[PDB]
């Protein structure tokens, strides 16, 4: 926890900046519960499943850069396994238009 809610509140003013710039302030508070909750009781697929719900464009996507800069390092292998997917769709719809 310590790491991940350290890392958590130093990237937290750039996330949540960047998130108000693309999402609605529901969506950020939304966001914002979900990385909290991760970082202090873990569980990276419950933190990923409802953000690729919410991050439904490619340049919503951008957030889950600094999100993965949160991830403990024994749960990067499952959030790749479940965003990098999603990143190449996204580049096929920017592509495909
Ligand atoms: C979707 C967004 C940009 O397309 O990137 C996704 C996100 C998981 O970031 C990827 C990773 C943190 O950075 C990869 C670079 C540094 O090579």
């Amino acid at each position: 926890v310590n790491e991940q809610v350290q890392a958590w509140e130093s990237r937290r003013p750039l996330i949540q900046d960047l998130a108000r710039r693309l999402l609605t302030d529901d969506e950020v508070l939304a966001v914002t519960r979900h990385c909290s909750r991760y970082v202090h009781e873990g569980g990276v697929e419950d933190l990923v499943r409802p953000l690729l719900a919410i991050l439904d464009r490619p340049t919503k996507l951008l957030l889950l850069r600094d999100i993965r800069s949160v991830v403990a390092p024994t749960d990067l292998g499952r959030f790749d396994s479940m965003v990098m997917p999603v990143e190449l769709e996204a580049f096929e719809a920017l592509k495909s238009r």
